[PDB]
């Protein structure tokens, strides 16, 4: 009813869809569990329906590369719509085709290594802020909740690198600026609202015409004016805003004032919970594998003796650091899937893909596939040693996606976390508590996030 | 298209409706302006369409009494639906027919004079809090914004009379409890969202099935658990909650746990912005009529010499106080209209009213009708002197409605404000500022509220 | 999601509902099969969900009588809404509460035995027409399709008893009047359109505002003017129209012109396919039980020798006729279920029934319950002999419902069929063909109708 | 609300839009009147809103050519969506981009002059049928209704040229095949249904998921099987079907079975009412200008003496015929407007056109613009004399559109009408009646069609 006949025709296997719901009832255990099970039951490819919407999973690295890289421009340029977005229609991660291509161009030079290297001293300052607060909770032997302290850090780093605003959000939890921003939390695509959207995507236009937006009308309205104040306070009298302001001082067609705001917002949304979540997954791994934590602290003390301040260059110097981070991202690729809409009838690597189908790469499951990874469930940073790193297919390991539409904030994200990890590990050790969920259970929900929030003992070195 | 033919048939006059919109474009100057104009152009009765929905305005006191009192139970029992309400369907002001009749019964004894007289010492304590904060801004000769300081007061009084929670919300603007509650602001029925609802009332069910609610899912979810904590902290170990808890210790059928929560919420919503708004309109009048302010302070010093603490009995003693308050409510009846749905074909005072029509009383306009009020625009408390008070028809002056479905918090509202006014006027005088909007312009929007927020000098007596 | 918790709470058993769909996937084998299975699996009562909509099945005769008779006015007055109906909102079978009560009053005297006895000679004339056409197909030994020849008859009888229009619809299949009317076919509540309505009842208002109607806008528009012609051709210069016209020559409030049209339409819809279907089920039984057919012809020849024309009085004289008809209706009660909406919280025969629930009586299943009927599947007219007829509970056998809201055209329906059967059986015998589906399979769909259309040999006596 | 700000920004003039409705209330006098008025009030370009949807009218021949010809492929490839179309999504006139380009390719060779020249003897046979029936009404001096007799002809020609089915639809008005087909009438885009679609285009997806289709589910379902019978009766044992069947005996990708059906349907819909309407407008002109009618009959008798049967070659021989036809099409271009959706930000002839805008050419108004046409309202075939025909801009006179997406059935349409006109005028003269609407008033509605149906005396030569 009525496109539920598609994959049966094409010869592609898959779970049988119920009328209207398609296969969504199978998300009761989460995106990730659904995806592993399918991959095991059905093989290298399979199909399922999010409501009426046909989704084609693929697991062949060649075929993955064709979608994400080769035929990105021609065919697989956009992601799937997901709900009423109002003006956030112009955010880069949401935009489509030529508007996207334009925005990606105007915004790429913002994420170069040159710009990033300038942003280092800023991101650093809040490392120290992170430490002082951590210590206050280490001196009072009270088990620490990672996401909050990391949240406050991620928040602190975002505010400063995007707008110049400098706040201790942990101690200023109630700053109007800190407030709005913390409501920019990841979207739970299996919460009642979005599941309804899936069964009733014909309801999205209805919601749009009522100016209802999955980005709360208020947080947005606060930042719009906030920016249009900053914009007009800097003008005239180092951050993403500035870089964007300088850019509309001319693809092409510049950057409109409202366009600029939407990017500003999408970066917060992109960097905030992600940076904080990943830092938590890492700290958890580091606490449940005390040797890894020790090795890392020794690597750090070697590169930066006397607890020397980390620098851009010293960060990229640290290899085990890079290993620890990568392996965590294998275990917890917070995007879970990559997706592209098929805009044309095509044939890639011998398979016909009809227009309109959503093509999906199941990153979580691929990251834990036995056929590529020895002891996949196990946390083993050595997989990423300069020795073994060559035996890792870049289209099986894709925490940041691949191709022209991969994570634009990748370099920034990695640099951010690593700066945090270094300054923190220079100072503290992190130990499980009786109350620490071991082994960490993943949310049965729609985000990659722990079933129970990570809590750990923190002692001063 | 298609019921736009109704009033033409019945012989009832009114503005010509555009297809789909009915007459709503005529709200560009606001509910109140629309209503005065119609009353003048069309007479004692008229009709118009909120979208497809037929609305019948009436201005005859007999006919008003039949609707609000005589035929309340039989015919005119409910108000008009207005949007997706989810579980707030059970709030008393929203409920219908027998469920309403039941809730009104379970909740009436809560608002008796006996209960109210017990609540006095509590409401008082925050009078003093109001004073201390006011003084801090009087000692620093900085023009004061009424709604905030009154808001904080209204908020303080609500929290304490409904849940026991005691907070200085002005100095604790960032208490989690103070936060959620301040988002319970009056609904702007001419904002884009609600106007859309009017043209598309067929969209309300759609929104309901998506669990979208005009009461933010979060504020509600916070209070639901907050109550279910309090409930289980008091149980077992003077406020509305308690009174409601004691009541479900048995109309009939008790009060369900979720029912109780919805009342709790609706009271905040009812009392919060209203109490604060009305106090602001009064203080404004008192500043732009310095003699009234002086007379009032003299009345107060006579009843409570040496600035004696006000009491339940001393409050009802004060007649000019009561006059000042009533006249303000004439000028600014914050409900603006009263409404009832016609549930049956009926004939009242010689007029046929078909099923489904919304019957509306235009209180604002009636409060300013020349044919009942000499110099209606003028602020003249003497209209309400025990001498003249008899010449005022109770179905022309209806700040609190009338009948079985009138404002349940009337006595409480009046007592609250008066306690505030007394303690404040015992201590301060209130003087216009250069920046004070004189004469106050009303919002062209959908709430009765000043175009520009009231700001006034405050000096210590 | 979200009322799917209802019956679990109340202690009422039933199939587990899927999110959104409720239990509708269980209609794949049809209303009737679903109902028998439930009754067997769950007992005397059970619950299920048509989408979100709670349905409570009941099988206790006392409890059935309370719903259909005792508390009809107070509680169980209306049927469930089913789709966009536009002006057909005023048809009696669709109307609600007091409007219904009014229409039932204005239209009841139309269906008295006195009026019916006047309509006899008319319904007769088309008996003879039925015979002549039948003979043309008996003389050409060509197997006859019952529903068509009966259809043409039912159609002929409707046209004449409701509007005076006299046509041989079988030989005039292409008369504009015959055309429109044949499109008034029973609604398939398990066809894609209505199932969608069930999952999305929030879409009915949307469809209404687009003037989309399950009664085709054209058939209706043709009859509206047709009537308003007839009305004004008779006025001024014996049928339902006339009876209705005389009635608005004055409950109360008369009958509006549009109200009259809607009744006219609903009668066609009620009588057309029903009369024709039932006549087919009977003729089928009579052919697969040749003795019953013989006995019946002998009863008929006894009462009306020399093939005397049947009369009102001679029809009610015939007992085996009445037996044959009743038993057929037991086996094929074309309504399948009876339903009432619960308009109030009530308790009937010891069970609480909350407001809003649909209360359903599963007539088909009850008609085939072992615990009341020996060899239920078997066609045995003797069950209805004046001897055994007393052992049949009127709230288990309900082909026409019961109570104030039972089939208004019952007497007419029975009289119509019997007149047909008599004139036909006076003349022909009816014999199975090689192509006759034996045993008749019921539609797995939403109407009570044969899987394969009944076809039988017809020979001249 | 919310795109109603577009043209104000761009500097493009136009009527002020009401909230939600845009400018649609201005269609009360019809598309054509609205368009002339705008062109006069606002100049060479202007804008208006069909609901939220921005429409840009243009009248410069260069700019028109860029849209219809130059940038057809790149930018202006599709027409505007208009409603729920279900499987008719695949009809060529409805399809988009590459699917359209494909269908246009597969179907073009069907409309060559070679194929058309083969179809001539067929279209002829029904000329004679047209004559015989006409004569029956000429011999009984009873004023004739053109559209019916022409309708029957158009219908007869369609059936035969597309499926081989040969019927006298005028005398067989009640052939099942003739029936379904006559319900394929032009869509009234100002009827209640489509206007609603315009204010609520967000309702189209809702309607689609309910399988509701502006092409009646039944007519379509009858033709689908009809074709799939014919298909399998011809296979195996000269018309469009055959030409299409031979084509899927292989752009590319052939023609699916369902694709073929949708074309079949769209041709009926395209040719039926159009051919019949245009023939009526011409016959009307010919009756209200008796000299033109005489000249034409003399031209015809010169080319085909003794009433010789017309042939493909003799038809193209006749110049005044071609003149008469063209001028009629100037006066009544039954498409009224041409439209293309702007799929990209572009700049054509110095004007920026943003993505999403509908670009509209107002053919009716252009055909009656004083600045190109002397006495535009007057019917003057000499405008099209081989002398003056050169002074006519092909992008001002566009009865069939222009460019890659122009009327594919143009040659066929012209040939059809002319064959009809010749055979008819060889035999009859056509004279106004007392009841003939002179001067013909156009429908204030949404189709180009006479306010009152054309009726004329017909006498035998
Ligand atoms: C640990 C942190 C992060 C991870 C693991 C991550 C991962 C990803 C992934 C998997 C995608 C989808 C890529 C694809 O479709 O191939 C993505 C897209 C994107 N990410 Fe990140 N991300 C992170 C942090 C950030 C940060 C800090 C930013 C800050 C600017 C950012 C901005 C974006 C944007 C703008 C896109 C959409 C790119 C486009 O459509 O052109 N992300 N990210
Ligand atoms: C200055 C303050 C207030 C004013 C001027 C005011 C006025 C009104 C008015 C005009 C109505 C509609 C009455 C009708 O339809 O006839 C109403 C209803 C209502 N009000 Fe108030 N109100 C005030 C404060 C409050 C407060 C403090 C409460 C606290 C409990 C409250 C609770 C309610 C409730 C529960 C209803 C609906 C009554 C029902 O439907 O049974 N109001 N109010
Ligand atoms: C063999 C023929 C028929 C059968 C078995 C039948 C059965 C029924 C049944 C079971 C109901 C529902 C009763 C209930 O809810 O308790 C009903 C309602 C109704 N029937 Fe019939 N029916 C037949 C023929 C007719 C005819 C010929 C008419 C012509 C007037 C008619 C008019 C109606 C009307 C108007 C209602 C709704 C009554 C109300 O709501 O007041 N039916 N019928
Ligand atoms: C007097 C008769 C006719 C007139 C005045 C007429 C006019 C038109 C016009 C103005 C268009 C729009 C062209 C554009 O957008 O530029 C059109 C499109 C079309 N017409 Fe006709 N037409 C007529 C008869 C027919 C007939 C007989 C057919 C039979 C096949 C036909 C098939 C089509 C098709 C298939 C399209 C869409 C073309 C495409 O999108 O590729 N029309 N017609
Ligand atoms: C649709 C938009 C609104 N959602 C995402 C799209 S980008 C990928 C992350 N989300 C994801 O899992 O979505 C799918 C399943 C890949 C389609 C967004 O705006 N992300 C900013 C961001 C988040 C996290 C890491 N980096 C950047």
């Amino acid at each position: 009813t009525h496109s539920h006949g598609l994959f049966k025709k094409l010869g592609i296997p898959g779970p049988t869809p119920l009328p209207f719901l398609g296969n969504i009832l199978s998300y009761h255990k989460g995106f990730c569990m659904f995806d592993m099970e399918c991959h095991k039951k059905y093989g290298k490819v399979w199909g399922f329906y999010d409501g009426q919407q046909p989704v084609l999973a693929i697991t062949d690295p060649d075929m993955i590369k064709t979608v994400l890289v080769k035929e990105c421009y021609s065919v697989f340029t956009n992601r799937r719509p997901f709900g009423p977005v109002g003006f956030m229609k112009s955010a880069i991660s949401i935009a489509e085709d030529e508007e996207w291509k334009r925005l990606r161009s105007l915004l790429s030079p913002t994420f170069t290594s040159g710009k990033l290297k300038e942003m280092v001293p800023i991101i650093a300052q809040y490392g120290d802020v992170l430490v002082r607060n951590l210590r206050r909770e280490a001196e009072t032997g009270k088990p620490v909740t990672l996401k909050d302290v990391f949240g406050a850090y991620s928040m602190d780093v975002i505010t400063s690198t995007s707008f110049g605003v400098n706040i201790d959000s942990l101690n200023n939890p109630q700053d109007p600026f800190v407030e709005n921003t913390k409501k920019l939390l990841r979207f739970d695509f299996l919460d009642p609202f979005f599941l309804s959207i899936t069964v009733f995507p014909f309801l999205i236009p209805i919601l749009e015409v009522l100016n209802i937006c999955v980005f709360p009308r208020e947080v947005t309205n606060f930042l719009r004016k906030s920016v249009k104040r900053m914009k007009e306070s800097r003008l005239e009298d180092v951050d993403f805003l500035q870089l964007m302001i300088d850019s509309q001082n001319s693809s092409h067609k510049a950057l409109s004032d409202l366009e600029l705001v939407a990017q500003s917002i999408i970066f917060i949304f992109a960097g905030y919970e992600t940076t904080s979540s990943v830092l938590s997954f890492i700290m958890y791994e580091l606490a449940t594998h005390p040797d890894v934590q020790q090795k890392l602290q020794e690597e750090i003390d070697a590169v930066l003796p006397n607890k020397a301040p980390p620098t851009y260059d010293t960060v990229l110097q640290m290899e085990y650091l890079d290993m620890v981070v990568n392996e965590t991202l294998r275990l917890f690729p917070i995007a879970m899937r990559l997706e592209r809409v098929c805009k044309k009838d095509v044939e890639i690597n011998g398979m016909f893909i009809p227009k309109g189908v959503v093509v999906m790469i199941p990153s979580y499951a691929l990251h834990r596939d036995p056929k590529y990874w020895t002891e996949p469930e196990k946390f083993l940073p050595e997989r990423f040693s300069k020795k073994n790193k060559d035996n890792i297919d870049p289209y099986i390991y894709t925490p940041f996606g691949s191709g022209p539409r991969n994570c634009i904030g990748m370099r920034f994200a990695l640099m951010n976390m690593k700066l945090a990890l270094i300054r923190v590990l220079q100072n503290f050790s992190f130990k499980p508590c009786k109350e620490t969920q071991i082994p960490l259970k993943l949310s049965l929900g729609g985000l990659l996030q722990p079933e129970k929030p990570v809590v750990l003992k923190v002692e001063s070195r």
